[PDB]
């Protein structure tokens, strides 16, 4: 598990939710973020196996989240 | 006694999943089940099935996210 | 998308946001930066084609981002 990545995921979700003017959970719930911080999905397929992530959420939110995880793992 | 911090997390997760699916919160898990989860902190399929109000159907449908939340809590993650 | 450009775009965004005392997303959101990294817009018209880039933001933040992208694509 990566705690630093989890904090980064929470911050991204907050940014998207604030800009979109929706409660953070409407973007993703905490369990989805935890799995992301565990599985560290970097591809579309990897993202779609994370619970809470359907094709709808993948199109709207997928790129920023994948990019964040990729950058964290690559050490940027 | 149950972990009140975990119960409140489970409550928020349930609200999120229930709102998503457009069902009453109890249709996911009722309050008594959540409290039992906050008491027993189930982390595997077997442990979840030991909890009142959790059968194989609910485990299939809702199990993963709740287990992920409990596992992260018990590890302080 | 170009990952090294995306990194550079994030750094410029952070610098503008820090100076302005705003969260980075308020300058441009993550998805907008990713599209810039994808399409590498150099002209004003190309920049305006990017989601989340209106004329107001262009006047305010446009020139530094255009200069950055151009210097990246050319090897400056």
């Amino acid at each position: 598990y990566d705690r630093k990545l989890f904090a980064k995921l929470r911050k991204l979700r907050k940014s998207i939710a604030d800009e979109s003017n929706v409660p953070p959970y409407v973007v993703f719930n905490d369990a989805t973020l935890i799995e992301m911080a565990e599985q560290m999905p970097i591809t579309a397929s990897e993202m779609l196996s994370v619970n809470g992530v359907g094709m709808r959420k993948l199109e709207r939110f997928g790129k920023p989240f994948m990019a964040l995880i990729r950058a964290h793992v690559d050490g940027d």
